[PDB]
């Protein structure tokens, strides 16, 4: 298979020699590579996402369809790779973006192979190579997407091996990369877990850590478009996406109106006291999180505590408190629990608190300038979306590019080819100011 | 003392509470911080010159009163902090850069005063305060700019506690930094062996790592000017700057032109067979390299050998092959081998290997642009000047700002106050494009 | 008197020598000029802005001299001449802004020196000279100004006649300047008179057009503060100013809320329907403008019609249909109609209306971003503030520089040195891309 | 004929109506419209280039195919309009580009096609219509050109009429779209006459005026690739191009070198005093420039003053004096004089002399960084390139993008979308800076 090998060693090496003729290709050449990659992606999102729903049980493939034709369309190519120019008496000072070398990556299973795309789109653009470890759960998926760019790589003139992964990802695996002297950066997209032990490995980690994204609903927002949108964010994917609604705080005075809304128009089943605590006790486990649960649409939960439910329903919903686990925890569900809040600063203490201290993503709906800016600043996301879905942080329905390694944790925010490289100042003294 | 503490707990804490007012400061009030700092270190620079070569016994008075006037005139301030927007029919998009918070620094005992205080003007224009665990060699010195810094910002409004650090630096309280938890960012400048534990550390790590930089001379170059640069870059502080030529590679052609120059007009010493085995037998001892040499002006290293020379002489210069460990190896002395080379394709070969692949500092003396693009692109330093001396990379004779945090493992290059923040995009979807 | 000379061409052939000199100049050498020529303007501002209001009879003294101080402080020097790179396989392009040479300059009697001040600060960073025909009425002031530029070039080294005027302007010294093969480019501050004139003078032409800025206050604005920041902003030297606001629309619902406050808070005097004709029959001659009204304070304008009213007293307002000569002229005067608004959508076509099709300044107070961005849209200003007096729109109280020649006519918007160069671009074909 | 009229003011009319809904179309809306222009431009490239030389008498096909796929893939969309983000205490200020309305268009005969498209290209994409009076000598190809773009917007969902044109342009037509109250801004692509006229129109005019751009070439130069470079360059669309190269000059000592390369490897031609004024005879009446001449092959020219040569000859050169008016005189011919200079400071005299004063394009062949330097400062072009042909100035094998209209007499320089709008400031005030 295209680019997997048996073992990381070996995938290392063969990214190690791509990259040598990765670096001295002209801009030209890689996004011709890049542009059959994001043209081969697009042709195979339909089978890209069936596999990742048929082996790791999660999400949904229009869903994922949709996902794979973002990344085609908004990654980042060369035009990300840019230059700084100082000229004066003293000559001309250039800043340049030069290419790392092979970086290892660390991907989920959650959004498997539009990571491992989207990093390579990126990675590539700056002359680097990559080598991944995917996911367990979506081996098969993920080294499906890199023996696709191989092949994308091979269709535009060479070279093979721009993307390498390992035939069965292991910890031993991911070890050998993060104490391999061949890989200075890696990217880690994952739970704290695998981030903190890239960020222990002695290379640079840009790190993209987990989240629980809070939306803010106050009394200026137009509600109707408020429960539209935060139903189609929560529930996109399932809820997988780490940006994705998984949690609403809404000003008392509209909290009713925003609700009734969601559940006549939005296909949202609010469920009872005791509903909510069969479904606490199913989704989370003496072992934590219920890994049968997790990205299950909202009917197939339902149904799992024995609630038969129309199959126009895709979100539960409840009103809680903010400790309530449901709304607490990350569950990665179409699960969205609303808090009651008093006061707009009421409201920014509950979302913060709910946030987690992560820095990651966080949402609101209010028309205020003052509102937005109030919760903007106490929230200080990486990701911060005003009267939209989630989503449109990545460019499916708002300005800017896609990325699906958000860095959270590390601050780089939205990674794309120019956060994996090196930053390169060039003297040229005394001469080539034309002024 | 001020800013200073007995242990690094404390340090730490006040550094976090100093935080929590700068993060809501304006631009205008940080600014106003900074340009007391600015106006404290020139007034001071004489003080804290004398200080490191009387505390640690390294570099020269003058150059380092011109390296604090470089630091206050050149480091940037929040002007270096930007916004990028992108509009169009979905909205408006910002990517702001936001602190992080308390970042931890580990600074040398070379340019000490000079490091702490260009930290923390870059590190406060972005809304972070800092927190210092300095060299131990340099630890009078270090805690004098601290207590420096907190003079200005008192002078400016306050608040006190900007910048922090401990009374006795030991590795127990660098530990007590990289473990802990109100730490998010280390910025490590000193030797491998910092960066490499701060990069193990499980926080970001942005490395400024060692070099052993190269100064190309080919025929086209400008000989007479070449051989007053590159003394001049060598000799300054006594070659302590990591930036610093410490080795020439010559074209064999000019070779004898440009050691002439420096004999005849830079204050150059040539050394013979017999005087090159007792200088490496001083300054490369069993134990490494000779603390007592590092630093040291050329007469006083030449008198160590009890070789007597005119107070004229700066620089010990001799040819030799490039594996001659006077010449291999990082000394910060200034002791300058000359490599002479069959070609340029040989010359840029035995460049290369000089560089030890730590792609941080590299210089050449030439007038061709074919010369200086096959040089740079094979060399790949995070610093590249050309004809000039290598100060110049950091704006004394350059374009650009001052920085003495090149961090040339991590990537990110000359550091400013836009390196310690974190990216935040805000996706206003559907409004405030006003086109 | 320096700088000033008998005739045009005289002052065009020093600006041309001084030029010659000024385009080999390092930005290092024209900063020092210019920060000489801030720090003159802020040392003479009481003795420049007590000129204008003695020579002209308009506008007032605490307020020239903010305005002055504005221009020190807040022009644009040679951090706007910037420089773009694009390198990649085919080398380095690099694209500059080069002098022009020397630029003509038509100055008016409002702001007569800030505007000489601010030019050459920025035409000046770009390694132009300037040569003035300043407005008559204004013309002690102005010489004055050109003076004190010359003194503070003088006091930097030199050259003399960076600057130059004449001492006797007419219209036949500015014929000669805009019909002089000498000078290229023509800025143009002033009435629609003057800049069409210049558009015709088969040079560039930029040009700085007249406007009637209408503000916005909707049912959502903060309306103690919209209050107190449009009087500010009306009567800022005695609405001398492009940018002031000269006419307010209030939604109706709080029309009334918003002028109590003009009277209770704001020192300003409602006049009845009786009193409006009176002061339109003085301020509106069969001339066209009372030039001895334009710039007087209200106290003054309503004592011309015999009103007396309290020291206390310094804005004239009053309801009114948007036809209202008072309403619908620039008066530049402290006299300030308010129209009542049905609603949002008729509130902007009454202010569209009253914009004049100038597209010049305008302005809105509402804490709603679709209301901001609907305006913003309709109204397609050079200038828009949001929530603030006018002058925010030149760095009083907002973000972004200062400048006193916005060129809504021909585009350029707020001029800066970067507005006064030409663009170069470089193509360094094959070599000097280091990646 | 799609967007063609019998008037001018049906042109504009229509255009007016048609950028009534181009500014309310979204950045993508532009784009797909733009799309399926470069799309059409290139379906089409061999008919529009056939039809300039059937209809003008000018150029070859093979090249104006390549110059119309030129516009098509390096003419800059909507990503060339950008925004500027300031936030700090104060705010967030924006500045943007908004359309000037209906733009006017005077273009030439000799990239008639070329012109209009990458002009239509450019100002579609900033939201603004454009109306055409294209060259009389060009009309069929210039209004063909004009068909295809709207079949273009039609093909992509409309609107019709985004372009412009009459069927019969006159002096008359022109006269009325320079004093037409509906147009602001007018591209002026052609000689002085042309361009003097919309500088004095009372609108803004971008001017793009006429040159004479010399090629450098010293001893430090690759000779045998300079021949190769000057020839395809001077040669390319038989001279017409107002980049090209129209004369050289060579230092001494390579002179030789250079012509000979150029007579035995570039196919010229190298004629005798006698054959010279013969030439100079034909090709400059007492009528001024010889239309029959301009723009014809060399084999066509040789042929006209009956000297017959094989088909392989594609230039005339020959060594004169700079006054030579071969060489003094901008022919759009593939004439080619050579002028030798003792030293590189007499060739930059020479040079500088030849260019006269135009500031449009010039070229150099040195692989010395001071001398490129000296010669950029001192010849102050638009334009310079180094060692390529003169085409690399708009991304034929350099970097960067195309235009065809290069404003050199009023300073924009290569233009693009961005130079065809309005600068607007956005001043929000004390909100949403979210840091």
């Amino acid at each position: 298979e295209l680019g997997v090998f048996d073992d990381m060693n070996q995938a290392i090496e063969a990214a190690k020699e791509a990259q040598l003729v990765v670096k001295k290709m002209s801009m030209d050449q890689r996004e011709k590579i890049i542009s059959a990659i994001r043209k081969k992606t697009i042709e195979h999102a339909e089978t890209l996402a069936r596999m990742a729903v048929e082996e790791t049980g999660m999400g949904n493939v229009g869903h994922k369809i949709l996902k794979h034709q973002l990344v085609a369309e908004k990654t980042p190519g060369t035009e990300d790779i840019t230059t700084t120019a100082w000229s004066g008496d003293r000559g001309l000072t250039l800043v340049e973006m030069g290419p790392f070398g092979v970086i290892g990556a660390i991907t989920p299973c959650t959004n498997p192979s539009e990571t491992i795309i989207c990093n390579t789109i990126g990675m590539l653009a700056g002359g680097n190579t990559v080598v991944f470890n995917p996911h367990p759960a979506a081996i098969k998926t993920s080294n499906f997407a890199v023996q696709l760019i191989n092949e994308a790589s091979l269709s535009a003139g060479g070279p093979v091996n721009i993307a390498c992964s390992v035939r069965k990802p292991t910890l031993d695996s991911s070890k050998i990369m993060m104490s391999h002297q061949d890989i200075p950066l890696i990217a880690a997209t994952g739970g704290p877990g695998v981030v903190t032990a890239v960020l222990q490995s002695g290379k640079r980690g840009i790190g993209a850590g987990a989240g629980n994204p809070p939306v803010l609903v106050d009394e200026t927002a137009d509600i109707r478009k408020a429960a539209e949108d935060i139903i189609n964010g929560c529930t996109f994917d399932n809820n997988l996406p780490c940006i994705a609604e998984k949690e609403v705080v809404a000003i008392d005075a509209i909290a009713n109106e925003l609700m009734n809304y969601m559940v006549k128009e939005q296909g949202c089943y609010a469920i009872t006291k005791e509903q909510q605590e069969k479904l606490t006790n199913l989704v989370i486990t003496p072992k934590g999180l219920n890994r049968n649960c997790v990205g299950k649409d909202a009917r197939t939960l339902l149904g799992m505590i024995g609630i038969d439910v129309p199959s126009n329903i895709r979100c539960i919903i409840f009103e809680g408190e903010k400790e309530h686990p449901l709304i607490s925890e990350e569950l990665m569900m179409p699960i969205l629990g609303i808090v009651r809040a008093k006061s707009f600063d009421d409201a920014v203490e509950k979302a913060v608190w709910l946030e987690h201290g992560n820095r990651a993503s966080a949402h609101i709906h209010s028309k205020n300038v003052d509102r937005i800016t109030t919760y903007a600043k106490a929230i200080d996301t990486a990701i911060l979306v005003k009267n939209a879905p989630s989503y449109a942080a990545i460019g499916f329905g708002g300005e800017g590019f896609c990325t699906f390694t958000i860095a959270s944790r590390t601050g780089e925010g939205l990674t794309s080819a120019s956060t994996f490289t090196k930053r390169r100042r060039c003297v040229m003294s005394d001469s080539l100011c034309i002024r």
